Parts: structure tokens; sequence; C-alpha cells
């Protein structure tokens, strides 16, 4: 498999790109910034090769620039980190729709593949990677409201007090503000927690309210999430590469699975492949929250549309 | 950690040897066997070592008969894995061999138990009561087998990697199982939210799971690898300290509407200590009814095979 | 990644199988037998998948026969491990068992041979020839399986990880062994330059490593996991196209001292498309003339089965 | 296991605590910083714990401040990644002064508390681990830095990218100082166990370039990215994981000499090092040839007068 992570030189590209290299299906890795971000990556490249060192991994890391994205071609996915730094989320949205937008243009002119969107509004740069690629939306996601769900899983684990990866709980809609984090899908072992001792003491509202605040509060503290994002990410990328045709939750194209809701790029339960978006899954909701989703499709579609044209 | 395994020279016992040896934590795994199949569990050590040598893995085997099980002192857990393939009968002799196993073991050491001997929830209250070792110490691998079966049954049916399927099944290792279908998720979203779950045929799901032992041995001669890696999970759940929810046969004291003096299949939170707490899940009036009648039927077992 | 194996019903063959389905790149396994053991391919089959289920991987077994072997169609790999298990006899045995086999796989697709069966140089060679593969596409578990039990003297007499130890073991898989003391190390460390090599019993110990085989087949019945271990790191070179330095039963067409005509173990890169390139390592005279004897033997064991 | 983590605002112990808390045997991991530095490590937290929710992982992570360092109590290693940034204005001897400082007084509290492991990563790595050692009053099998095994791995890159190899069918040796009083040990270089001297195109290797690229490589990540962060902070997992799980690995590290090698004592430097569940266990004295052992004696010399310069800091 061939990857090529657009914004390697930031936060999160970076992570990505060294956890990426050391994935055993990984063998040519491409990393591409703006030409002048162009040494930042060359010495990218030198730290993760000594990783690779001291992992008992390899890989044919390759970096360039994004004059010409003909370096992209061969690769299975491109996952675009690249964004401005942050202004309004309506803002940043258009200066980052124009970069995600030529980013797709000129990635699509060069080769058909997946590209893996997790610059932010995400779910807007998700559609607007869409529309400019005009590839099929199985080949177009953005790491959404799964990160939600991953911040979600520890909050719910450490009340609990069970490992982890033991919490299995599903976040979908807007990453953002309107999230419909979804209580029915939230379980530890399979159980769900209404049915575990305590639930009762689980300070849900202050949880996803927490949730919703997590990725602003680590931007205050530290300056910006990279290994949980990243860490995210290799998921997806393990999931296309060995076709493991898993249920996850992706920013995807939506043409009526749920609700007949089109036109936009959301959270969704996605059955992710080979293939990237496969099949958007319309799992049963209960009415409070298919209301909720029904509204973060409203602010989505208010927002896509607001850089439909940039 | 140092895990001894009693048995070794069966189907499951070489494989769980095997896949021990390669755990990163197992740094000592003592082989035991009767000494008439000594020289079998010889040869074993032989190939898992081997077999580390292309596992980029290192363990410190040790072959020895069951005559002296002064072998497993300083085993933080030993897996007993031996006993014969009439279901009286069977726990009749199988108990006559745990007992035994637990007796001598709890004479050398205060280790955990880790039975998978048949019938699993009764071997392991013999081996708890015959070692008089505290509870949280002696446990068995029961319905998480057979939840691992249906966990793949509704993989397949579903379309999913079996690990996006988690599920859970409560109660005997036998045909008084207590599946729980409320606690069955694709990703987290129970199935009866999922497409198609009108379609899944859960009660003939369930019956091929209850014979899918009796199938593996009809075919086979018995399930070896399955019952390893779901043996190896729980092994490192307690060298690690996971502390996660997990079933497995275990003592109750009342945790679930005050059943107590019993060895059943139980949602249990498992770390270095092993059985930490007999979660008390809400169950569903169904379930709990199932439960309380599988209960009932393993509480007559372990009085038949009491006085062995 | 599809890989079939054509013996799977084998002690080696169903440890493979459940290891390869194990493996994340392996998509597709399809487990062939004989007539004769294909109810025991369908209960390997559930086996593995209630392993799957517990080790957090997934795949699609597919259980037939040798019959038909369009089944195979689309495998990347297909190890061979079908033989009569264990001199010249067997050979002749196995060139039967082996041959027929390559013959109908080359007649339904073009696909790398891994070839397990014994004489494994002699069965290679047959394999290629019986299929009119590029040399490129058929290869054996040959003398790698001795390096790797040479591996675990040396780490054991030095009291290291077994890891740590890398060794080269060139020549054929049995009594015309070429060891390789020059590339033995720890930690890249030549051993002769650590401390205490004049200690190390180094004919005994290989003596030891050459006898391995029948020593476990003596106690256990034949080597399984060990194999079977080995044949995934090289169906993981091959699935990840690691362009790793193995060392693997391949045809030789002059690289080595104009040594051709001939599938010997010897130093080959594997990659995607298989044995990339035999590289010719510096043979010390001694060593490089039990690499011609051991050649010598083994082409008069090819030229034995030339015809069966 | 509980790791403590000392540095962990910056490059490599932020790497470090991300890998660290994914490793199933850490089960307590604390993150200690300045007290200027400590929201950046409850925004690190916070990040791992979201890693590890994508990773299957889980882990106690304890983020705490170097006031109080009775937080460390129970770590089995503490490894110490605080070191002042190499500004272009900073001699060898500017910096071993600073960090000396540094890594003595955390040398002397985490004394004060327990006994424990000192993973030292301050450079210069072989003078900070001395004097962490002597101002720790530790045993010496107990403190322990990461020296030429990081040049030993880029060497291992620098090899297997010439020879057309997978990077881990490489394995080289690196002994002596993190510094440029290396002894590269071409002896102990292989691929796939094969000396290299033994294998096609040796002839064409450019060894001597090879090795003025290792021992600049540093300087020139520092240059292009700002400093190095996954090569050693994964070299330090492959450490605790060595200790962790007892494997007893024949390693690289700098470590406490007593004599193993030609009655060279009183230095801590890179050698041959069996490493387990005590840390260094045991200096293997490897059979040096003689232009390499001379070499040696040289890293040694120099070390030593670096550590007599940070002495009484
Ligand atoms: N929803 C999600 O899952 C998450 C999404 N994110 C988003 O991902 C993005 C990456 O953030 P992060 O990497 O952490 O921060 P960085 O700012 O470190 O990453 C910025 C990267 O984008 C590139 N870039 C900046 N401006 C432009 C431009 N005008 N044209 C092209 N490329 C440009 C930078 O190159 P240079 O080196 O020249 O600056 C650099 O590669 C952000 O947009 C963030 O919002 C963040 C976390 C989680
Ligand atoms: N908990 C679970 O989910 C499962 C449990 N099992 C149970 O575990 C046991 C092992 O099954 P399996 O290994 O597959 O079958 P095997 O018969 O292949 O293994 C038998 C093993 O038990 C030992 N053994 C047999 N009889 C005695 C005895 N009288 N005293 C002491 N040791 C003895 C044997 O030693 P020797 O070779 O010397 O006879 C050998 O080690 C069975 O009781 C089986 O019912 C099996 C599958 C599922
Ligand atoms: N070089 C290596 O690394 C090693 C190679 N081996 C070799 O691999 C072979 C298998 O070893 P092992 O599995 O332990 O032996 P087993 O006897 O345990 O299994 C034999 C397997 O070979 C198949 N087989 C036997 N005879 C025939 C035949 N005439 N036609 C077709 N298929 C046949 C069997 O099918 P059925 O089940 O129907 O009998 C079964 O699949 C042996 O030849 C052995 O020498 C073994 C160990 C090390
Ligand atoms: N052994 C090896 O091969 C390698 C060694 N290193 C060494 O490890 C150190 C860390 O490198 P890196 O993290 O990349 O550099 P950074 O500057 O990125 O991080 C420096 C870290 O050290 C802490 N620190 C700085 N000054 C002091 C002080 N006076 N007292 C206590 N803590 C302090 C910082 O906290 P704050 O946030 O307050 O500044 C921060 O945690 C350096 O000394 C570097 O030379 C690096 C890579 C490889
Ligand atoms: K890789
Ligand atoms: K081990
Ligand atoms: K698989
Ligand atoms: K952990």
């Amino acid at each position: 498999m061939k990857v090529s992570v657009i914004g390697a030189s930031g936060r999160i590209g970076s992570a990505v790109s060294f956890l990426l290299a050391k994935e055993p299906y990984i063998k040519d890795l491409v990393l591409i910034s703006r030409e002048k971000s162009l040494n930042k990556l060359k010495g990218l490249k030198m730290d993760i090769y000594d990783a690779l060192a001291g992992t008992r991994s390899d890989a044919n890391i390759e970096v360039h620039s994004d004059k010409d994205l003909s370096v992209v071609d061969g690769s299975d996915i491109v996952i675009i980190t690249a964004g401005v730094p942050r202004m309004s989320r309506l803002d940043l949205a258009k200066i980052n729709a124009k970069i995600v937008g030529n980013y797709a243009r000129e990635i699509a002119k060069v080769c058909d593949t997946k590209l893996f969107i997790i610059t932010n509004p995400v779910d807007v740069m998700t559609y607007k990677a869409l529309i400019e690629s005009n590839y099929e939306r199985n080949q177009v996601f953005g790491l959404g409201t799964h990160l939600d769900s991953l911040r979600f899983k520890v909050a719910i684990a450490k009340f609990f007090g069970v490992h982890i990866d033991d919490v299995r709980t599903r976040i979908i809609g807007e990453h953002g503000d309107t999230m419909v984090p979804l209580l029915s899908a939230t379980s530890i072992g399979g159980i769900p927690i209404n049915r575990l001792p305590n639930f009762e003491n689980f300070p849900y509202e202050e949880v996803i309210d927490d949730v919703k605040n997590k990725g602003k509060k680590i931007i205050k503290l530290k300056g910006g999430s990279e290994f949980g994002p990243a860490s995210a990410i290799i998921n997806i990328v393990r999931c296309i590469a060995n076709d493991e045709k898993r249920l996850l939750t992706l920013s995807a194209y939506l043409d009526g699975e749920i609700d007949g809701i089109r036109d936009v790029c959301i959270g969704v339960p996605v059955k992710v492949g080979k293939n990237g978006i496969e099949e958007v899954v319309p799992i049963k909701l209960e009415d409070d929250e298919f209301e909720a989703f029904r509204h973060s499709v409203e602010v989505v579609k208010e927002y896509c549309e607001e850089v439909k044209d940039i």
C-alpha cells in the first residue's frame, strides 16, 4: 500500500506519517508539504527512518512539495491534514475549503484514490473534497465524530473503571457542537452501560459537553491534538488496507440511507473496506437522536453552502 | 509471569503452551503431564522453542510430570487443561482429576487456577473447594468460548469483521446457556438496531453454538485453537491487570440475586487478582430466569461430584 | 491476500492455517485436503474461526478437497504441506504428491508455490519442474528451520533472548547442512568475539540441530509450531514486500560458483514476487566446499525423482 | 510497570509518553514537568488518552510537576528527557554544564524519594548518565542512558538503504560516546547475520562518509525539523520493554564501567550491556579489534574529561 500525507509538516501530519511508516502494510509513503516546509519534511523523513530502525519496521518514505501532485499516483489513500492555523468556524472554513478544494482537484487530475480528509471543519472539508475531486462518494471520507467517540470512550472507561478498549461507543453527526452521541450504542463489553452498575451516577451531559470542548482544551493546553487523531487515522487506513469491512463512523456523503438525507457529508455509521465507504449503514435511531442528527445535518449543510463555490 | 499448564500434552494444552510461550509477559512456562506422556511434552518444548525462534519471542519452558507438582511454585496462574474428553460420568471422572490437581497445587503454593476441564462450571467449583483458595483466584473458561462462537455466526450473517461484533453468553457452558442478545452489538450498536436483524436466525445460531463443540469433536476430534486463544485473552488480562469486564465461570456470593455456592459463567472484572468482582449486570427478564435455571442445573452437578 | 494450504489437515498444515488466518493481510484462506480428510478440514475452519474471534482477527476460510483445484485460483501463495511424514523412498513418494499438485495448480493459475514437503529441497525442485513456473515463484522452507533451531541452541548457551541470535544455515535441510559460523551473531556481534565462545559446543549443537526433527518425531510425532511460524514469516515477507534477506530452498542458476540446476537452501531476497534474487555471499572455502557437496547429493535425489 | 517521564513537555518526552502509554506492560505513567509546562502535559495526557482509545490500549496517566517528586515513587523506571534547548550559541561544555545541574538535581531528588532505574536521555548523554548515577548514589546497574544505540539505528538506516534490504535485517553496533568519538563496530555490522564485509558490494559502501553522516544526523534533524523525536522515543521504548519483560537482551547503552573492558572504570560510556529486569545486568566485554579498542579508549578519555568538567555542578 502507498499513502500520501499532504500536510505531513504539521502536528497531525507528522504523527500520522511516523505511525503510517511503521504500519507493516505501508510500503511507500509520500510526505507532501508546501515547498517552503519541505525541509521540515526532510527532517521528518530522517526521524521516521530512525524510528523504523527501532521498531523492526521498514518503509520507502518519499518527501516532495505540493507543486506537482503527480507524486501521489499509485497512492491508495491520500490523507489531507493540511489546514491553516486559526477567524470563526465559517471563516477558517473558507480558507481551508480553498486549500482542500485545490488539493482534491489536483489530486483527481493526477490519479484515482481515496481522499482521507482531516482538515477542519472536517464535514465541510470532506464535502468540499468530494465536490472538487468529482470522486465517487466511496472514495472521500473524513475523520469526524470518531475522534469524539474515542474521547467519549475514555470518559466512560475512567468512570466505570474498565480498560478503555472494553468501552465501545458511537457519536454521529457533525464533528462539532451539534454532535449526536448515541447512548444506545454505548457499551462496556457489549453490555449497554444503562444496564451496568452506577450508570445512574454517570454524569453523561457533563461528559458529552467535555467531549465537545476537548479539542479546544487541548489547543489551549498543549497547542493541538496530534496523537489521538493520528491513531484514529491509522485505524481507518488499516481497515482499508486489510479490507476489514468494519462498521466505523466517518464523515461521508449521504444519499438517502438515513431519512432520505442527501447532499451532505456528515458523521455516519459506515462499512469501511478496501473501497473506502462501501455503504452508509442506516442504524435505527431513537427519536431524540434522529432529531439531533437532522439538526446537525442542517447546520452542516448551511456551512457546506458557504464554501461550495470557494 | 510464570504459568504452569497441567495437561499440556492434550489438544488444548499444547496449543495453549505454544501461544503462552509466545506471550511477552510469559517468562517461565511449566508444562506438566502424566509421566506416561512426559515425552510428548519433551517434544512439545522443543517444537515451541523453534516457533519462538521464528516469532521474535523467548520463554523458559520447563517440562515435568504430575508426580512432583512443586514445579508449579511461583506460578502466577496454573491452567488445568487435563481431563478426559455419560455426562455425570465425565463430571465424576474429571472431578477426581481436577480435585486432586487442585489439592496438590494448594499444598505447593497459592496460585490462581484457570480450569479448562469440562464440565467447566463444575470442575471450577471442584477446584475451588479442593483448594480452599479465595474465590477470586479460581475461575474457568466457560461461556466465553460459546460467546466467541456466537460472535462468529453474527459476524458472518451481518458481513462484518468478527472483531466488530461483541456479544456475551452467561450461565452454563452447556445446553442451559443464557445468550444475551440484548448485549450483542456490532460497533457498539445493538444488532436489534441494525439492518437485516429481522432475518438473523437467532434461534438456529444459538443451537449451532450449543453443538459446535460436539461438531468439532465429530469433524476434527476436538476444539484446539479456539479454546487456546480464548485462554490467552484471560491470561493477558490478568498479567497486564487490564481490569476488563469478561465472562468466566466464577464463584457467586450473591452479587446476582443472592445466588451463592455456585461457579457459573458470569460477568466478572478480571485483573492481576483474577476475578476482582462479579459485576451484576441488569439482565432482562427471560435472561435472568434462564440464568437461575442454569444455576439450578449446575448446582445439581456440583452436588453430584461433591464427595469425589 | 489469498493463500491456499494444500495439506491443511496435517499437523503442520493445521498450525499454518490457524496462524495464516490470524495474519491481518490474509483475507482468504483456502484449506485443501484429500476427500478422506475433508471433514477434518471443516472442523479446522470452525476451530480457526473460534480463534479468530478470540484474536481480534478475521478471514474467509474455504474448505475443499483436492479433486478440483480451481478453488486455488486467485491465490498469491499456495503452501504445499501435503506429504508422507518421516530417505530416497520418501523422496519418491512425496515427489509424486508434490509433482501432481504442482501440475494441477499450474493448470489452474500462475501462483507462488511455498513447498514444505520433505525432502524440501528436492520437492521444491519437483514443484518447479512439474509446474513450469518461473524460478522466482517456487521456493521451500528448508535450512531456515535448522537455523531457527541453531538459534535456540545458541541463545540458550549464551543466556540471551532467542531473537537476539541470528544465524545462517545454507545447503540442504538435512545432513549436508552447511552451518555458517561466520554469520552466527548475537546482537549483530559475531559469536566468536563474544565471551565464552571457547566453551560453545558447536559440533555437538549442529549435530543436535540436524537430529532435532527426528527427536520431535520420536517424542511428539512431528514438528508443527516451529515450521508453521517460520512459514508465517516467509508469507509475511511476500505479503508486505519486506525484501528481507532470508534463507530458502531456491533454484540456483549460477549465482554461486556457477552452481545451477538445483533447488537448495540459499541466501535469497524474498519479496512480493517471491525469490527476487539469490545473493552470492562470500563463503569461506570450507563452507563453500560443504555447499558444493550438499548440492551434489541434492541433485542426486532430484534426479532419482525426475520422472516420478 | 510504572514509568515516570521527567521532561514529557518536550519533543522526546511527549513522544515517549505516547508510546509508553500504548505499551501493554505500562499500567501507570507519570508525566513530570516544570510548573510552567504543566498545561502542556495536561493536553498531553488527554491526547495520549484519545490515542489509547484508538489503539486498544489503556494506562493511568498522572500529570504532576517537578516540585514534589514523591509522585514518581513506585516507578520501575524514570526516563529523564529534561534538557535545555541547544541554542547555536552554546558549546558542548556549556550544554553539559547546564544539563548537569538539571540532571543532577533530578537525580538527587529522585533518590531522596525511592530506589528506581534512571533512564537518562539528556545530552551529553554519557556525561549526564554519569552525573545522575553519582548524584543519585544508586547502583550502577540502575542508571543508564540512550547513547550510541541511536547512532547505531541511524547507521542501520544508512546500511539498509544502501544494500536494498529491510531495515530490521541490518544489525550493527556503535560503542563509546554519543558524539564524535564514536566507535562504530564494523565487526558487529551484519545483514541477515552475514557480516557486511562478506556481502556483495561492500566494496562501494561509503562507510566513512556514512559515519560522518550518522555523527551529524542529529544536528541535521535539528536544522530541518527542530529536533528528533520518534527515533529516540522508539529506541527508549525498546529499552523499557527489555527491562519490563526481562528479555536479557544484548543491547548497547551508556553504562558505568567497573573494569569489564581493560580495567576501564569510573565512566558511563556506550558499551554492550545485557539488559533485563534489573537494568544493566552485565557489561559484556566483547572482543574489540585493536583499532576499535584504541578508539574506545580515546572515547573514554574524552568522556572522563567532560565528566570532570561537570563534576561539581
Ligand atoms: N476533526 C479531526 O479529526 C481533527 C482535525 N484537525 C484539523 O487538521 C488540521 C491539521 O492541524 P495540525 O496539523 O494539528 O496543525 P498544523 O498547523 O501543525 O498543520 C498545518 C499543516 O497544514 C499546512 N498548511 C497551512 N496553511 C496552508 C495553506 N494555506 N495551504 C496549504 N497547506 C497549508 C502546513 O504547512 P506549513 O508547514 O507551511 O504551515 C502544515 O503542513 C487542522 O486543520 C485541524 O483543524 C485537528 C485535529 C483533529
Ligand atoms: N472449557 C472449554 O471450553 C473446553 C474444555 N475442554 C475440556 O478440557 C479437557 C481437555 O480437552 P482436550 O485437551 O481437547 O482433549 P485431550 O484428551 O487431547 O487432552 C487430554 C489431556 O488431559 C490429560 N488427561 C487425560 N486423562 C487424565 C487423567 N485421568 N489424569 C490426568 N490427566 C489426564 C492428558 O494427559 P495424557 O496425554 O497423559 O492422557 C492430556 O494432557 C477435556 O476435559 C475437555 O472436555 C475441551 C474443549 C472446550
Ligand atoms: N521442511 C520442513 O520445515 C518440515 C517439513 N515437514 C514435511 O511436511 C510433511 C507434512 O508434515 P506433517 O504434517 O507433520 O505430517 P502429517 O502426516 O501430520 O500430515 C500429513 C499431511 O499430508 C497429507 N498427505 C499424506 N500423504 C498424502 C498423499 N499421498 N497425497 C496427498 N496428501 C497426502 C495428509 O493428508 P491426510 O490428512 O488426508 O492424510 C496430511 O494433510 C511431511 O512430509 C514432513 O516431512 C515436516 C516438518 C518440518
Ligand atoms: N540521547 C539521545 O540520543 C538524545 C538526547 N536528546 C536530549 O534529550 C533532551 C530533550 O530533547 P527535546 O525534548 O527534543 O528538547 P525540548 O526542548 O523539545 O524539550 C525539552 C524538555 O526539557 C525540559 N527542560 C528544559 N530546561 C529544563 C530545566 N532547566 N529543568 C528541567 N526541565 C527542563 C522542558 O520543559 P519546558 O517545557 O519547561 O522547556 C522540556 O520538557 C535534550 O537534552 C536533548 O539533547 C534528544 C534526542 C536524542
Ligand atoms: K511499513
Ligand atoms: K515469552
Ligand atoms: K486475517
Ligand atoms: K498501557
